[PDB]
């Protein structure tokens, strides 16, 4: 009863394009800061929410402004001159039965506390200040929210697709592992003059790879510019033992392609994120669910973070659509498979107003084979919807 | 001496996929309120920069955040009770030659007018707090002359992409020209009652398209509930019309399907859109630069809004990549065209690393019948991204 569609669709695999690319901005990038807030705000406050009212109540943060401060970085030990300023905005639930809820008490120390634990060389509490103005949601969008026991499976607050696909390629694999080696606590405890701000591009002309990397290095880690360059090296060596695990195709590696050393440019920083140097960030403006941005592919431009796990869409679709694509991959015989997942605002998200999966077979299969494999999949995923709320909140999974 | 690549590409066009996915944001949508600032400022910027230096010196305003206030919406007339708050974000040159530029005067003033000029029942003065953390850039202008003198096309220093597509598909077009249609002038005389808070939906399932609109109404417009539902018919009605102007398919119209009459849930406003209640917005997070959210295409996630529009390369070469692929499209027999530009490393932006022209061909043609042509096309806007750029200041260009 489910409006699922699989289809074949012709299209050279992107394996075989000759141009892909791929980007990834990393945890400390400004717009993955102003992501990983609005979404460590959303969860903080579900738990709280839940705390005390035991249910979750309407709120979506997606919406955080990391503006740039000031800072005069050098080898050594640079400093901060102009403080980053974090505004955060969205909704959220402040009057509960006359009662008030700590709405910005809980948003503040939720991003705070993510800056502290992703962003290790910022001094939160004087590099960084942290407002919120998070308003209160409308009186008519709160109520499809608030349609909790009425609606065992909630009502969708919005008319929005979620896209994702499976497998990745190998470029897209290099590019989001690149980000995520380079930011691990393995390679932090091996190398703490990598700072977090970490963008990675992937583009691949033919059976070549160009993987650019410009990667913040914390100036109170690096005393010299031989020092800051050997930090360089040791990325470019470790993403080279990566890529051979991940590509058998020419990987050539660029480390903080803007540097100068005649003119003594270096990409240094002094709390890691380019946040402190007039860089500015905000939510959506990134990496999609999946963690990377591929322009040879499909994308929603619906933000994930921030976003409730109960209700919205732009979040619950992305992700599921992206579990749905992964199982189809893992389990039958496709090159690639697309999934878009279309909302009706006020239908229940587990009905969505479409399921449209798109199947490049395996050479020699068909997709009347599997097809109704595919629908299964994608059928039981859209029953099970509500789970994903529980992945969320047990931080199972990651939204960009 | 252009690398303007024209290849023939085998894949199912969108119009021959089963399932189509097709979204636009209003002027009067918060995020579109956030894109259309973001652009208006930096418009200003651009004017008041050659008013006074007789040059554009850099700046980048894509970054604003509409943070919803509270209304009260009330059947013949409501009130607002918290008004819009607006962070005018990003950098701006400040300081030249040491001398105060009127940045955040000239930012605010651009976003209050365009505000007046976009959203006709909300009160600026009174339902609209605008301030500015734009940053602070010194810039002496003997060095922006001469940075002209020596390279009359700016260099790239990064690795820029730009994608366009054309033509529209049906439910492309038909997205698009509604939110023109309920956005133009004419209509809004007609109906005063539509906001400009308008977001279109289109689902086409093989050849019957589901196209659903949420569109704010003034609640100063609409006396009774009645009268709401008649103006959702009076919108239906512009549709169905502007629908059979387009395609031949079966087209199903649903306006505001959050409506819960028994309730009293409605969508009404007080100002004519959702900014003043229950929905943010922020720069990047809606339509791309042809005004729609295609999944079903390839698109960046590069904001448009806001940037520079003579040194940000990536907005050009997505402007510019959109006209190729329009131009392509309306002269040469072609089901499809994709246009990539990549550019390359401290090369003229004029001569990108790669000008990809990727064409399905109309049956009964062939590419190699017509690649020269569509090389002369791509070429000659590669030649006149100067005038690209004036077209983009002149307000010639949209951004979103
Ligand atoms: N010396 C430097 N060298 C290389 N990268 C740097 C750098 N300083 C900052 N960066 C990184 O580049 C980003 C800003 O560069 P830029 O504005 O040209 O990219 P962009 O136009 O694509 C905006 P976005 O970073 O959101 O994609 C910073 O946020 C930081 O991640
Ligand atoms: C649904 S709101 C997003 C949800 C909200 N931000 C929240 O916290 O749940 C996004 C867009 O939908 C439209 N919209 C707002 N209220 C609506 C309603 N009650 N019915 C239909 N569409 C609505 C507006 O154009 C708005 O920009
Ligand atoms: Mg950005
Ligand atoms: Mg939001
Ligand atoms: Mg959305
Ligand atoms: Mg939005
Ligand atoms: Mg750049
Ligand atoms: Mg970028």
């Amino acid at each position: 009863a489910r409006n699922i569609v699989v289809e074949e669709i012709v299209r050279t695999p992107v394996e075989m394009q000759q141009v892909e690319l791929v980007e990834r901005k990393g945890i400390g990038h400004p717009d993955s800061i102003a992501d990983g807030i609005a979404e460590a705000v959303s969860r903080a406050l579900c738990r709280e929410y839940i705390r005390r009212y035991g249910v979750i109540l309407h709120h979506n943060t997606d919406q955080v402004e990391v503006v740039g401060g000031r800072a005069y970085p050098r080898f050594g030990g640079g400093e901060v001159v102009k403080p980053i300023y974090i505004l955060l905005s969205g909704r959220a639930v402040e009057l509960v039965d006359q009662e008030l809820f700590p709405v910005h008490e809980v948003a503040i120390k939720a991003a705070k506390n993510y800056l502290k634990n992703a962003i290790r060389h910022l001094d939160v509490e004087n590099h960084v200040i942290i407002d919120s103005r998070i308003g209160q949601g409308s009186v008519d969008l709160v109520s499809v929210f608030n349609k909790a026991r009425e609606n065992p499976i909630p009502l969708a607050n919005d008319t929005s697709f979620g896209v994702g696909y499976a497998p990745l390629s190998e470029t897209e694999r290099l590019v989001l592992e690149t980000e995520k080696l380079l930011n691990s606590e393995k390679f932090k405890k091996e190398y703490p003059a990598v700072g977090e701000d970490i963008k990675v591009m992937g583009l691949r002309r033919g059976n070549e790879i160009d993987l650019t990397i410009a990667a913040a290095i914390v100036d109170s880690e690096v005393a010299t510019p031989k020092e800051y360059l050997e930090v360089k090296d040791k990325i470019k060596e470790a993403v080279e033992e990566l890529a051979k695990e991940i590509t058998s195709r020419k990987v050539n590696i660029y480390v903080n392609t803007a540097d100068d050393p005649e003119r003594g440019i270096y990409y240094i920083t002094v709390t890691g994120t380019s946040a402190e140097a007039g860089d500015d960030g905000s939510v959506g403006r990134g990496n999609r669910v999946n963690g990377l941005i591929t322009p040879n592919r499909h994308m929603s431009m619906e933000a994930a973070a921030g976003k409730n796990p109960v209700s919205h869409v732009g979040k619950i679709y992305n992700i599921l659509a992206m579990l749905i694509a992964e199982d189809i991959a893992k389990t039958l015989p496709v090159e690639e498979v697309y999934v878009r997942i279309l909302s009706q605002i006020g239908k229940p998200i587990d009905q969505p107003l479409v399921a449209s999966i798109q199947v490049i077979p395996k050479p020699g299969h068909s997709v009347k084979e599997f097809e109704k494999d595919a629908y299964s999949i994608a059928d039981e995923w859209l029953a099970n919807i509500t789970k994903v709320q529980k992945m969320i909140l047990e931080d199972k999974i990651s939204v960009f």
